[PDB]
């Protein structure tokens, strides 16, 4: 069926839940070990979402190459992201070592560093131009540039250097500050202008290596991030728009990483997402 005609369908059913479930029972099931070992249980924050062995990001390190990130790699699209969950206090080294072997331009962040009273990621960029960062694990050092505070979201320009090497590279820091802390967004509006801004930095582009999006767990919020602009370029690309599958889209992801989509109300709003988008790149 089509995307806005199938939505109101399942409005007026009210069958979000089962939809959702089915997606749930066709994931892909493939194995995790290397997430699995015991010397790796600091890496993980959560011990029920793991990267597959097949897709995980390998750090280029000889001692232990494990980090909690998969590279969601989609063939027509023509587009890659890395999802990752947000760095621990013990893989923030990790995590600036992966954006520089990796060679991404921008990093995308979807959560706020505490929600609900308790800390959903480490403070792992720095606040302040005079105070710079040294990651001694991993011999990286990261400076802030600039940084821009809008309403809904807030961007940064940051400087890696690889202290090996002495060279230096600009990341793109794009914050999504006003996710609510229960529930999904009333209107994906300032979602969709956040994607926008993304895309319009080059962060998303073939001429670098994948973005880097993470949330919590990364697979939240993360996988409505790659389902939504994955989606919205196939309409952009395919002779039939209506002919782009959202469930299908999302099935094909959930064989780079597990999970993605966790609730009924984060699957209605990349419906929702899709379809008011769709309306303001046309030509709108
Ligand atoms: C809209 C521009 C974009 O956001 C970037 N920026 C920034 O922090 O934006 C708030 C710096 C100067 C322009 C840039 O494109 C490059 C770094």
């Amino acid at each position: 069926m089509e995307m806005e005609k199938e939505f109101e369908q399942i409005d007026k059913s009210g069958s979000w839940a089962a939809i959702y479930q089915d997606i749930r029972h066709e994931a892909s099931d493939f194995p995790s070990r290397v997430a699995k070992l015991p010397k790796n249980k600091n890496r993980n924050r959560y011990r029920d979402v793991s990267p597959f062995d097949h897709s995980r990001i390998k750090l280029h390190q000889e001692d232990n190459d494990y980090i909690n990130a998969s590279l969601i790699k989609m063939e027509e699209a023509q587009r890659s992201y890395i999802l990752t969950q947000g760095p621990l206090p013990n893989t923030v080294g990790h995590f600036w070592e992966m954006v520089w072997e990796q060679k991404s331009r921008g990093v995308v962040m979807l959560n706020r560093v505490m929600e609900k009273g308790s800390l959903k990621c480490a403070q792992y960029w720095p606040q302040k131009e005079e105070k710079e960062m040294i990651f001694e694990d991993t011999n990286l050092k990261l400076t802030l540039i600039s940084e821009d505070i809008k309403s809904y979201y807030t961007v940064r320009q940051l400087e890696l250097e690889n202290l090996t090497t002495q060279e230096t590279r600009e990341i793109l820091h794009f914050h999504y500050t006003t996710w609510p802390d229960f529930g999904v967004p009333e209107s994906p509006a300032s979602f969709l202008n956040f994607l926008f801004k993304v895309r319009e930095s080059g962060s998303l582009s073939p001429e670098h290596g994948p973005v880097v999006v993470h949330c919590s767990a990364g697979i939240g919020r993360s996988g409505t991030f790659c389902l939504a602009d994955t989606c919205l370029l196939l309409m952009d690309k395919r002779k039939d728009p209506s002919s782009v599958d959202i469930k299908k889209v999302l099935l094909e992801m959930r064989k780079f990483r597990m999970g993605l989509i966790q609730t009924a109300d984060q699957l209605r709003f990349s419906y929702l997402a899709v379809i008011e988008g769709a309306k303001f790149i046309m030509g709108d």
